[PDB]
């Protein structure tokens, strides 16, 4: 499909999608494993691959896009994705964060 940026609306789609349909969930993140996710979707999907941001550490990271609903937790530093769908409702990278936005 053709090119186009992430949306709200998109964003929470896909958070479902990658749930529901296959394991992101519980993955041990990294790097590149983003990066490359980022492009997936976008191969996948056509979103431009500038939305997948996290809030900085320590503890739980918080996407930065209001919508995306998976966070980045630590294991026992290390993260894991970890799906939530109130990330839906609350901005929380906003409240820890209004610097940025």
């Amino acid at each position: 499909v053709p090119l186009r940026p992430m949306t709200y609306k998109g964003a929470v789609d896909l958070s479902f999608f990658l749930k529901e349909k296959g394991g992101l969930e519980g993955l041990v993140y990294s790097q590149r494993e983003k990066e490359i996710l980022d492009l997936w979707v976008y191969h996948t999907q056509g979103y431009f691959p500038d939305w997948q941001c996290y809030t900085p550490g320590p503890g739980v990271r918080y996407p930065l896009t209001f919508g995306w609903c998976f966070k980045l937790v630590p294991v026992d530093e290390v993260l894991k994705w970890k799906f939530d769908s109130h990330l839906a409702h609350t901005h929380m990278a906003r409240e820890l964060h209004p610097e940025y936005f």
